[PDB]
């Protein structure tokens, strides 16, 4: 029993691998608490601040959950720009020293990345990025990685399908950044060429010991992975290249034709909110755990709450 | 004691006669929790999520302090469209199933009339109707019904009148559909003839054993009744006949002059929120209830929230 | 222990010296309360509606704040107009009487001066005034009180300057009304000619036995002052006179070189938010006591909640 090692939640980075797996472990101990008839009260008397300066009902309702769950309370805002309503303005810095004074833990969702680092290095509270806007999107991707040990097993020696966006996927870049600090992972890049993986993932990768290999074609590398982790490609990516558009339209879906090549014991991720890239009749393949994975975030966000608060 | 007979709280069609004098039991035994200077455990433990997918304050403060009054907690939204600030789109069905991962019952109140059906179907946990778009609004119908068991002292044997918008008065079809399970009840259809009343309920009532009557003439069928229910006429509904609006200025108000002709055991009812449809020194008058209407609305969602989680 | 002399919080003149030094002792046991790891269960049981018209976050999280650190809970919303979405309209008074049927006190914000009154008229329940419109602010200023009493000591013989939009300053306004109420005041009106003080507090203040001065000279002002109160002036004040606008631009600032010439015992007062009339560097010096003073809040508000509710 010792006091939590981050002073705060702001970025993948700030993670290694034991770190990884000690939090998981705590994750497993907070499904037994959220299981039980009984109310908690490990953080009874602590009050946590959502700061979400846009709504984001689900990731909002995750940490609201995870706080009641554990016995705390919950002051919400999703219009953190609307300081006062008679005098216009307000400063990131500002509404941290001030939101400090009512609370004991801060969960910020910013527009501006770099705003969960700000907030923390001027918060005497611990501070817990919800969602750094284009940038860091932390507990997102613990949650992804804890996903993947608890419905495969394991995080060492497996294979991972990234699919989607991944030019500029926030989620699929920071899942692969975690997943490098594991022993023979491989890490399948499915994707249109134009929205295919950016470098600095590609190097960080291969001078992590981690294999990688690029994709067009789904339903091949769809057989030989334990994971396929979807995401969207919106159609404004593509620009005014409709015949690229055109020519991607139907194969980087998951449905039930790609669930017939995929092993029994491989699963399909999705961050969500999805479009037409998973459809409906995938929902009820034991093999969907997108509704686990979000159930995963609540396990997620108790233990980081819990050990920011009151430690391990 | 026993299990709810309802998984869920969605249409009025789900009520017989016994059920409803059940539950008004059970609204009487809330009123004195809430009444009690002890603070209620009966639900602590429980998470209610309010899905509002616009706001709606009166009705969502009903729920969120029924839940708060039983000892259980909230997690509230009324921008369920936004589901995730940084990825746009919403399908009801993935926010069922992500959102029951964090709570214990789902309070939904949607744009689109079958939403709550749907959302009770895929749920896995309790939903309550809080107001499905143009269609159903169960509680509503409910407190509507208990007010008048509440203040009348009966629900068989009585007169009622139902005024305003009765063409697509939401309110008032659900209340007559549901008076109709009770025996020598009479119902006056008291509007102008082009907002009247629709053949459905008119053609249900009849094959119910219900009698009704329909009139344009409020101030006679007031002195007659044991319920005024009051709603508004939005100009709108009368298009380019402004001849007609001219004609039914004034006719349709409840005002002092009213008051007098009516028994000094009958009441007048409004769901709320009203505009000049009854005059501000009514509320002066012991028969308004429309606000201890509202009151008996938390007694109802208290007792739709105890079944619903811990039963009889 | 007796009942709150006061039925609501609404305005400024509803206090005399004496209520207010009382008021300020409850809230020096509020920070024991709030200071303390066991949680209070001083308001358990009680609902608070926060009835806010309008967004504005930090007044808002305060009274909250305050509620739910004396163990009551709250029932929120900053869309106090929507009073159903089905329905269009919404009447102060029949809000009140509805919603106060959930709840035990009611902390309104509206948009209109003179509301507060009309809701403690129309309410069985308490009611706090977290900001009338343009009019009254009253537990803004109270917290302005307390925070000179806490942090200088003592409120009889004290300078105050007043720096900014003093003509139109809701906050400058009610502050020097209650210093009023003290001996050996003294207080600077520092700022433009154009957005001077206006004659009914210099009128009230004389009458008062306070003795005042007016400047354009912050540098010097301050060297004698036991606090600086600085709000700032919108640059729309000036209307076309820009020459003013730039005549101004620098003289009212507070900065590093303001606090050398400042006494080590007085102190940087602000009501929040500010633009960049306090420069960020002296956010570093002891002496800013905004965001103590925002903190101050938290105790006020914990106190008139506890004291409406449960007396002294
Ligand atoms: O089709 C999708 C859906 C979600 N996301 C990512 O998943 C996150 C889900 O977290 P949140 O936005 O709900 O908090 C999004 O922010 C976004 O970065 C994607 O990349 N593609
Ligand atoms: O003048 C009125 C006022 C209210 N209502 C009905 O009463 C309901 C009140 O419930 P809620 O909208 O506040 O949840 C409305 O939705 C609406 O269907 C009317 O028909 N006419
Ligand atoms: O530069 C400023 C900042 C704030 N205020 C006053 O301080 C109040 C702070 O309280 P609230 O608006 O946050 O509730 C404002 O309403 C406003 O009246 C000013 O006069 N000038």
């Amino acid at each position: 029993p010792h006091m939590f090692e981050l002073s705060d939640v702001i970025e993948g980075k700030q993670f290694d691998r034991e770190m990884l797996s000690a939090i998981f472990d705590v994750a497993r101990e907070m499904e037994k608490i959220e299981k039980s008839s009984s109310q908690s009260e490990i953080l009874k008397g602590y009050l946590m601040a959502t700061l979400f300066y846009e709504p984001s009902t689900r990731t909002r309702l995750s940490f609201e959950s995870a706080m009641k769950r554990l016995g705390g309370e919950v002051l919400t805002t999703e219009n953190a720009r609307e300081f006062s309503s008679a005098a216009k303005g307000e400063t990131l810095e500002d509404t941290i020293r001030t939101v400090e004074g009512y609370s004991d833990i801060i969960v910020m969702r910013h527009f501006e990345s770099g705003a969960a680092r700000k907030a923390a290095a001027t918060a005497n509270i611990p501070v817990i990025n919800a969602g750094d806007g284009p940038g860091e999107h932390p507990t997102q991707a613990l949650l992804d990685v804890y996903t993947i040990q608890s419905e495969i097993g394991k995080l060492d020696g497996i294979s991972v399908a990234l699919v989607g966006d991944l030019a500029n996927g926030r989620t699929v870049r920071s899942l692969a950044y975690l997943l490098a600090k594991f022993k023979d992972v491989k890490i399948y890049f499915v994707s249109p060429e134009i929205v295919k993986m950016k470098d600095d993932i590609k190097d960080y990768l291969t001078s992590s010991g981690v294999e990688w290999e690029e994709s067009s074609d789904l339903m091949e590398v769809a057989s030989k992975c334990d994971v396929v982790y979807q995401t969207r490609i919106q159609r404004e990516r593509f620009g005014e290249r409709l015949d690229l558009y055109e020519a991607a339209r139907g194969k980087f879906i998951v449905d039930k034709d790609l669930l017939g090549v995929m092993q029994k014991k491989a699963i399909i991720m999705h961050p969500l909110p999805r479009l037409d890239e998973i459809t409906a009749d995938v929902d009820a393949d034991p093999r969907a755990a997108y509704f686990r994975q979000a159930k995963n975030g609540l396990f997620i966000r108790m233990a980081l709450l819990k050990l920011l608060l009151v430690g391990w």
